């Protein structure tokens, strides 16, 4: 008797469920339940970023980046690496912000887990903290969720960050392989980390800046 | 001690409640015992101002307004809607124009909320959109719902079928600022909006 225009997606139950477990990564790593967890703090981001223009004098849509990245902790020990990538694809009608689309990769010795979503690039300038959900993608971590958390350092920061990262097994794993899901489960945790796609403007309308 | 930098904004609670609740319409639609609202199979008269960027070309920059009509098939109108959207871009994987919409549902005892993401290029399409909802004022203020329509194949830009669930959860769903209600339509849309940017080869 139920109207299929109002059941969700079969795998919206397990998307649900990475619900609680994101909220209490905060918690599980303050020391605490026990399951496989890690955690890197006041990790130094060597950046190396290829940033192109579209028009070459000044930042709009149509531009991009590709970027590695090493992670090393306090102690000077490399414990893993990213490859990242970004688009701008447009500016918000409120205030016209740089809206841009990431996608990374995280390697680590024992394992890999990935990162999409939305960035504010006109907050980045101004120097905000960042933060991506993660989900695992193998070895160690694939049964896990996370948040990565970073910071562009003020003397550069174009190859310098901040970053911090957690990552947490889920009881059984996420249970996400396909992109489709693992896409609309990134949108999901974003949505309580990341910016605002499309604030409501004051003349009712969505036009463009 | 909690690193800053790993705790979510003190919104997040609420926003997970509304989880379960969305994954609960279908079945509430269907037949625990809150107030519910359920407008099925309603035909959506639209009029509808439409913007170019490029004029001979679709394509981003396009944004539109428009008026909607929610008639029962009685024909007894039940609500308005007033909405927009704009085409912001292409998808590097197909190409498909990415779309968002936002808008404004009013009903004879209230006020209700939508946003999110549409593909322009899968609509022509056929397919379904679907938007959840936030109630905002009157009788739906303390409820969340979802939006579904139609374009009608005959008459893709003036008729639309469409149907509306909107349910009381208890409490209410306790938002009232702007970028709280932004990130909970954000975190319902997860569910049922399109792919944003599907990863390449």
């Amino acid at each position: 008797m139920m109207n299929e225009r109002f059941t969700l997606p079969a795998h919206s139950p397990a998307l649900a469920a990475l619900v609680p477990e994101f909220l209490d990564l905060a918690r599980a790593a303050s020391g605490d339940e026990e399951r496989d967890l890690a955690v890197w703090e006041n990790l130094t981001e060597h950046v190396s970023l290829d940033y192109r223009f579209a028009n070459p004098p000044v930042h709009g849509p149509g531009d991009w980046d590709t970027y590695d990245s090493r992670f090393v902790d306090p102690a000077g020990v490399e414990i893993g690496t990213l490859q990242g990538t970004g688009r701008i694809l447009y500016e918000r009608s409120s205030d016209a912000h740089l809206m841009m689309y990431y996608r990374e990769q995280l390697t680590f010795p024992d394992g890999t887990a990935q990162t999409a979503g939305w960035v504010d690039g006109t907050a980045i300038l101004g120097g905000a903290w960042q933060r991506f959900p993660i989900l695992g993608s193998g070895g160690r971590y694939g049964s896990m969720i996370g948040l990565r958390s970073f910071q562009p350092t003020p003397e550069a920061p174009h190859s310098l960050y901040r970053t911090h990262l957690v990552l947490r097994e889920i009881p059984g794993g996420h249970g996400l392989t396909d992109p489709e899901e693992i896409d609309a489960a990134l949108s999901l945790l974003g949505a309580f980390v990341g910016p605002s796609v499309n604030p409501a403007t004051g003349n009712g309308r969505l036009e463009p800046p």
